[PDB]
């Protein structure tokens, strides 16, 4: 054909807000997908986007024509502290040179290596010994996991760990707990249409860019310190290397390597390897609380493999396959990152004869993939024999896209999982989860849903095994 992708008509400048609920952006796009097909254009106010529904056409694109897809759109509300710099939001050259940078540096400080689990396991150990701390008392978990996840960047990016008594740590963790929280509200997902208007009004959007603020003027100072105490042969941590390689790149008049994007990508990275983990943590502590039978089976693997005296370390997961399809089950229910951070098609494109012109915004729908039909038996339902074949024996699924697929796919996906595991084991080693309700009471639907999924607040107590 050579056209753009079928979709409803839309009106000059709110595109097709008419028929959208911000509420549930999701749910909205996925009705419009029924009646327009898997792949579709969709008009969000002003922004022109081809949804990707379903695992076939998100693998398709993304994959199977990964550099056409491989561009970055655009997150309003990041977008607005970013404005194209550092390595999430970025583009071309400045995306591929921060890309490099970035992973390079994260595997000199120990991702991936023996290096960040030792940091991992001693930071488990002090979330352990926090969560002791509460003496059975009913809390509400939400900063004890975010404190203890957090560190485990902070220590890469910073140098070291903040003390979980830091005030100004609370404070950054709330900033990050209500940024994500907004960019899921239905004023977030306004804010993603109507943004040309909207970043001049007052509103709740206001608070958001000021919880933004917040952070970015934290890592300023950060930043600032390093400068004035650094030694070019020592880096002592990810700031610092990034500074030695502005000092090598003064005279280059194009280099990406100057402040502004020092700035932007540190906090990208301190926000990503935060709240992402964080949130996944929260939920599936929910999730294993509202089915005590998996939490059982889980116990009865740890207590075997691993045993009650010794840490758990990354390679115990081979041995574990029931906690790996549970911690698997954990990302796919849990759905986290629902439409994945927008894409754009790098150059004229032809897709299933579809006309993508270069430039054109992609919503690649994670959790249509995490929930495809055609994957997984009951995509409605907790269950960890979604991953698991018949002798109880990992099984994996290209249907499991958390951490997305392609060129520009989550880079922090060793990390995260490396945390995953270690935090989600260490925990239940040391204790079982009491609700403060009935398990038929639990609600593990949501409470927002737009840029993540955000489970329900709750408590809950952790009485030691
Ligand atoms: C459970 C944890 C996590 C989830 C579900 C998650 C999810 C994602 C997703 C969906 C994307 C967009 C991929 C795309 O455009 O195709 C992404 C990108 C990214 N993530 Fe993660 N992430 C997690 C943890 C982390 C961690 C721990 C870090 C930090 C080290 C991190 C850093 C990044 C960065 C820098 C990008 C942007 C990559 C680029 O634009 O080239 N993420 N993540
Ligand atoms: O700055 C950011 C904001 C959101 C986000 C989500 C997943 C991974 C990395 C991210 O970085």
């Amino acid at each position: 054909k050579g056209k753009l992708p079928p979709g409803p008509t839309p009106l000059p400048f709110i595109g097709n807000y008419l028929q959208l609920n911000t509420e549930q952006m999701y749910n909205s796009l996925m009705k419009i997908s029924e009646r327009y097909g898997p792949v579709f254009t969709i008009h969000l106010g002003p922004r022109r986007v081809v949804v990707l529904c379903g695992h076939d056409a998100v693998r398709e694109a993304l994959v199977d024509q990964a550099e056409e897809f491989s561009g970055r759109g655009e997150q309003a509300t990041f977008d607005w502290v970013f404005k194209g710099y550092g390595v999430v939001f970025s583009n071309g050259e400045r995306a591929k040179q921060l890309r490099r940078f970035s992973i390079a540096t994260l595997r000199d400080f120990g991702v991936g290596k023996r290096g960040i689990e030792e940091r991992i396991q001693e930071e488990a150990g002090f979330l352990i010994d926090a969560l002791r701390g509460t003496g059975g008392a009913n809390i509400d978990p939400t900063f004890f996991l975010s404190r203890t996840v957090s560190n485990v960047i902070s220590s890469i990016v910073f140098g070291d760990r903040f003390d979980y008594k830091d005030k100004e740590f609370l404070s950054l963790l709330r900033m990050m707990l209500g940024i994500f929280q907004f960019t899921s509200t239905s004023t977030g997902q306004l804010y993603e249409m109507f943004s040309s208007v909207m970043k001049h009004l007052p509103g709740p959007q206001q608070q958001a860019f000021q919880l933004l603020q917040g952070l970015e003027d934290f890592i300023a100072k950060k930043v600032e310190h390093n400068q004035r105490t650094l030694d070019p042969n020592s880096p002592r941590d990810f700031i610092d290397s990034f500074l030695i390689r502005m000092q090598e790149e003064e005279k280059n008049p194009n280099t990406e390597f100057y402040l502004k994007n020092l700035v932007m990508t540190t906090l990208n990275l301190f926000i990503g390897g935060t709240e992402t983990v964080s949130t996944t943590l929260r939920y599936g502590f929910l999730l294993l609380m509202k089915h005590p039978e998996v939490e059982a089976k889980v116990h009865e693997e740890i207590d075997r493999v691993i045993g009650k005296n010794r840490q758990p370390k990354f390679e115990d997961r081979a041995k574990m396959p029931y906690m790996e399809a549970v911690i698997h089950e954990i990302q796919r229910f849990g759905d986290v990152i629902p439409m994945s951070l927008a894409r754009r098609v790098k150059k004229d494109t032809k897709f299933r004869d579809f006309f993508l012109p270069k430039g054109t915004e992609v919503y690649p729908m994670l959790g249509s993939v995490l929930r495809d039909p055609s994957f997984f038996s009951n995509p409605q339902d907790f269950n960890p024999q979604h991953f698991l074949n018949e002798k109880g024996q990992f099984k994996k699924s290209d249907a499991f896209v958390p951490f997305s697929i392609g060129k520009r796919n989550c880079f922090g996906e060793g990390l995260a999982r490396m945390e995953l595991f270690l935090f989600f084991t260490t925990v239940m080693q040391n204790f079982r989860l009491k609700s403060s309700q009935s398990p038929k009471d639990i609600d593990v639907s949501p409470k927002h849903v737009g840029f993540a999924t955000i489970p329900r607040n709750y408590t809950m107590s952790f009485l030691p095994r």
